[PDB]
């Protein structure tokens, strides 16, 4: 059972690449932004799931409250959500399919320095998951 799933720090212009797991019905991420001064982000997801047949949403919680994804575009083949947020101190969105620990214990946890400019993968958790910035121009989707 093999979902695809990238993230997109559109607004920073950093793509978290593969942040789903090897194997397993279940998708999600947790970045750490250190940030210094209200500052709005744009996180874009592209979801590719296995075609199993209950396709687990994937919610977002920063600071450990949950925002509304709003579900830009659908195909046969992958489904695209956003969220727009406004950040004022350093701050943690997780992403989620699950919230059983057996699963989001899994989920590779990614470090952005709004500040000082670096990224990093703290855990890799059970993915392959790499980071692209400036992001890659391939990836280019969801302006309206």
């Amino acid at each position: 059972v093999q979902h695809k799933l990238d993230i997109f720090l559109v607004s920073e212009g950093i793509a978290i690449k593969e942040a789903n797991l090897l194997k397993g019905d279940s998708y999600g991420c947790t970045i750490k932004i250190k940030l210094d001064k209200e500052k709005t982000f744009k996180f874009v997801i592209v979801l590719e799931p296995e075609w199993i047949d209950e396709i687990k949403p994937i919610y977002m919680k920063v600071n450990d409250e949950s925002v509304e994804l709003e579900l830009d575009y659908k195909d046969a083949t992958k489904r695209i959500y956003s969220a727009e947020v406004v950040l004022s101190s350093d701050s943690v969105i997780n992403l989620f399919s699950d919230v059983d620990v057996s699963y989001t214990s899994e989920y590779p946890t990614i470090k952005v320095n709004t500040i000082k400019k670096y990224y990093s993968v703290q855990n890799r958790g059970m993915t392959y998951v790499h980071i692209e910035s400036p992001i890659n121009t391939k990836d280019k989707s969801w302006f309206v």
